[PDB]
């Protein structure tokens, strides 16, 4: 028993990440079989983040300018192209390390593991998730992008996010690793705020049920509720709508612990109402929501 | 920016994970060079583990009743001993990947990386801290034992815990790699209670100086005190004592932000005695006492 924050093992990523430099710049990449992804602003300077227009930029641009390096050892650029904000090295060696990967867009609400990396090298694992405002509270210092986000099962990688930016109040924006932006941010550093972060209702209510199956029992109530009723008191906490979709997805966590999911409801209706009054919930004195109800399920039954 | 809970990448550990099985129990072990470390209850059957005499469950044993299998291949066990609470099994093979590492006894309050594995395969990686009673809150099922706790030094891993226990209230207790157990716990079935889960103050400082450095500067009064003012509270709210050695090793993040250790301890003391007054720090209802003082420098200076 117990439950914890858990990221994915890292070794399979850890085998991808190389330094990528032009010029004066440099950041993470991402090398699978012949090509490295990366962050398209491994071109500009400082100065060119204002309002760079990366077609442009990237004119001035030959594969020998891209300096991609693996360990000690520096990969040959055969090739380079744009796609959207990230760039695609192409290289003459394939990546030995290449696990078995595919790259998916994730949707808000949806967890995570990202291996922070500096020039090229990996330092640390921490688990994540899409806000619904499409922003991540990540832990990113310059040097930081190009790391990546991922999910496993078994053994294929799913890269679901490529860090880019930190937007004026902390918060981190980024792409899927065909280099589409999560949200509406832009690789500009201008004014870009975020809407509401909103709680991840699905989550709360599938750590709720974590915390019943770990013997924290204290905040099950003698109520239940309506989809309807429970919606309009999560409207009121900046709480995102639950769906029928996500009572179903909920199904077998409420078969496990025999608590219906608009019972669950109903309690977390209570929590959000009267607040923990002091108390706390597997260590915690909020309501987590970056756990999705898979996870709960793979780290209550032990997913490898 | 950002500040989150962080482990360290698990790459070189999840190479030396193998499943050892002896009769009917599998658990993991830790392959390093020629030798593979588990815990000596691997021998014990569900009704040994009651009350288990290791030493006379070892005569029935012989090197072939330890199957060790890494990936999908059988490892030959050459030789077997015991120390302390673990086995070692000599095998044939010395372990391709094994790693820089060393084999430490970490200290009360100290921070490590758990990589929970079943059946030699890994599943997770998490941040754990050695609680002020030897226990850890760790996140283990049926078959997670064997998986072990470290820190990484750049490419030098010192492990420092190996699971082989969960005490009847939940929580954990294991050894160090020589086999001893952390603090006064044994490896029988039986009734084991933890003392005091006390908070560990040193931790919860550097935290809050991570905030300061982060922006969550609320919480930042307008008072000091003295190492025995604010020990005479910390003891009231179950806080470890403070002591010069932890004032000497908050000093770097005292320089940073320029706020000395003393006032920090006055902002906590305030913390203690109002309550976080229904806010938050770095995103936490509750103080954090899980990174250490050189976990807060390294995650907010980027040490790879
Ligand atoms: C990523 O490429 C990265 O690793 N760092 C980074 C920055 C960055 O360091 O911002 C500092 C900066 C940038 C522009 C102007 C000033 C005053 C400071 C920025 C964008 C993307 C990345
Ligand atoms: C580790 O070896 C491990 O992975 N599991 C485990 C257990 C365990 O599964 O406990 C269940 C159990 C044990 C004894 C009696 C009953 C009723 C149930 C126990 C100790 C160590 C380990």
């Amino acid at each position: 028993s117990g439950f914890r924050k858990m990221a994915f093992p890292s070794g399979k990523v850890e085998g991808c990440m190389v330094q990528v430099t032009c010029g004066t710049t440099t950041l993470n990449g991402l090398w699978l079989d012949d090509v490295v992804y990366c962050p398209r602003h491994v071109i500009c300077t400082s100065e060119d983040m204002l309002n760079p227009n990366y077609e442009d930029l990237l004119i001035r641009k030959s594969n020998h300018n891209f300096l991609v390096q693996a360990g000690n050892v520096q990969l040959r650029v055969i090739g380079h192209s744009m796609q959207n904000c990230v760039l695609k090295l192409k290289v003459d060696t394939a990546n030995p390390k290449t696990p078995k990967y595919k790259f998916v867009r994730i949707q808000p609400g949806q967890t995570f593991s990202v291996l922070a990396c500096y020039n090229g090298s990996p330092s640390g694992v921490y688990q994540c998730a899409m806000r619904p405002n499409f922003t991540i509270k990540g832990s990113f210092l310059n040097g930081s992008c190009g790391s990546v986000g991922f999910n496993i099962d078994y053994d294929c990688v799913s890269f679901c996010y490529m860090h880019h930016m930190e937007l004026p109040t902390g918060v981190h924006a980024g792409t899927d690793l065909e280099g589409n932006f999560y949200g509406p941010f832009v690789d500009r550093q201008t004014a870009q705020a975020a809407g509401t972060d909103t709680t991840i209702t699905v989550n709360v209510l599938a750590w709720l049920y974590a915390a019943v199956i770990n013997g924290d029992r204290w905040f099950l109530n003698r109520f239940t509720t309506t989809l309807n009723d429970f919606n309009l008191v999560a409207m009121k906490y900046n709480y995102e709508p639950l769906t029928q979709d996500h009572v179903d997805i909920l199904g077998p966590l409420s078969a496990q612990t025999g608590i219906a999911v608009l019972d669950m409801c109903a309690s977390l209706k209570e929590l959000l109402q009267n607040g923990m009054n002091g108390r706390t919930i597997l260590g915690s004195a909020l309501l987590e929501d970056e756990f999705t109800p898979f996870d709960v399920v793979r780290q209550c039954s032990g997913v490898t």
